[PDB]
């Protein structure tokens, strides 16, 4: 099926703009007032059975001792988890392996830094309070900042868990972060140990309560300890949260077929061949697209994936964006963003003349019987036209 190629590959191009175009990080500020930073981030949570549920955090720092800290210039955190089960373990658990690296400042070390060059024991206990369901976790395992990785498992001590494992996992140690060389002086977390520091946070959930949290983050003799209270309120009894409607299990798949796809977007961008993606190529096929960012949007753009700050998309940068953009669920709003950049005319359906339009930009040469082609490929009640329902099953992987 070579019509269906041709949708991935036009998919994955709006799909990677989108992502470009999206904030997906953990954003960082200094929070001179407190002595300490503030960021605001969201989090995508699939919903079972499909949909995404969103998470809006916002958080503040402040250390614990009057020592000196580092206050940074603006960054972000980049993650990857994978929530996994013991098979062994009968209580209510969750297995966590996460990897953290801090970008966001491009090219051209704390005493507390110093306690974090090898492996580090972690403790977690949380206490939380949802709608009334109160509940307890206690967590254990390691963390290897020199890579950014942590591995613990989580116990619900108090039975079962009233919320879904993967919406506290944010709750549940951003000290163990990998800063790279250039961005030591930017990592506040560490700068604090081992006395530590208060982490706050509000946790909107879209179209339901929302969570509240403070933590003491600190060294117990020679492991970091993360203790918690939680207070959730205003839940919905039968909402996604309380309900318990939402992916457990990372959705981290990547076919070789899926990266074979993935790169052949690369290259709708990556025009000279070269293996990195220029603000100057990412410009030309957003305006292929009818956009029209200045050098700055698309600097910006860049800067948000751009994990080694060299100010281009490597190839394997385009890669992870994309994985995580599979990874996590996009909201209808995105969704019908996406459809009407074919749709131009906006009336719920995109015609072979639109599709033609957007093909041609793109410098796909095809046929008119190959857009037509296209068309019918995608066409599901056969109205000759493709609607925001057959142009999301065109899309969805
Ligand atoms: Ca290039
Ligand atoms: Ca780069
Ligand atoms: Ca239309
Ligand atoms: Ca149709």
């Amino acid at each position: 099926d070579s019509s269906r190629r041709k949708w991935n590959k036009t998919g994955h191009a709006v799909r990677a703009i989108g992502r470009l175009s999206s904030l997906e990080n953990v954003y960082i500020m200094a929070d001179k007032q407190k002595n300490g930073i503030k960021a605001n981030f969201k989090i995508r949570h699939n919903i079972e059975d499909g949909g995404v549920q969103l998470a809006y955090h916002y958080q503040q720092n402040t250390p614990i001792g009057d020592g000196p800290v580092l206050l940074p210039d603006n960054h972000y955190l980049s993650t990857q988890s994978k929530l996994s089960k013991d098979p062994n373990e009968k209580r209510d658990h969750m297995v966590l392996l996460e990897f953290v690296t801090a970008a966001g400042i491009t090219l051209g070390v704390s005493k507390g830094e110093e306690l974090f060059t090898g492996v580090v024991p972690i403790l977690v206990e949380l206490d939380g309070d949802v709608n009334g369901h109160k509940f307890s976790v206690s967590g254990e395992g390691e963390g290897d900042a020199t890579y950014g990785k942590l591995t613990l498992k989580f116990i619900c001590t108090t039975g079962k868990l009233p919320v879904p494992w993967p919406t506290l996992v944010t709750t549940l140690v951003q000290c163990f972060s990998r800063y790279p060389d250039h961005m030591k002086q930017h990592d506040f977390f560490k700068s604090a140990m081992p006395e530590g520091y208060i982490q706050e946070r509000t946790i909107f959930f879209k179209d339901d309560g929302n969570y509240k949290t403070r933590a003491e983050v600190k060294f117990e003799g020679d492991t970091l300890v993360n203790r918690i209270e939680l207070k959730g309120i205003d839940f919905k009894e039968d909402g996604n949260i309380l309900g318990h409607k939402l992916e457990y299990n990372t959705r981290d798949q990547l076919t070789e077929e899926q990266i074979a796809e993935f790169k052949e977007a690369f290259s709708l961008f990556d025009k000279d061949g070269d293996g990195t993606i220029t603000t100057k190529e990412l410009g030309t096929v957003m305006r292929s697209l009818g956009q029209n960012p200045t050098e700055a949007e698309l600097q910006d753009m860049i800067n948000e994936v751009d994990a080694d700050g060299n100010g281009t998309i490597d190839f394997p940068e385009f890669l992870t964006m994309m994985a995580r953009k599979m990874k996590d669920t996009d909201s209808e709003e995105e969704i019908r963003e996406a459809f009407r950049v074919f749709d131009k005319d906006g009336n719920g359906y995109i015609s072979a003349a639109e599709l033609r339009h957007v093909m041609t930009n793109l410098g796909e040469k095809l046929t008119d019987e190959e857009v037509d082609e296209m068309i019918r490929e995608a066409d599901i009640d056969g109205d000759g036209q493709v609607n925001y329902e057959e142009f999301v099953q065109m899309m969805t992987a």
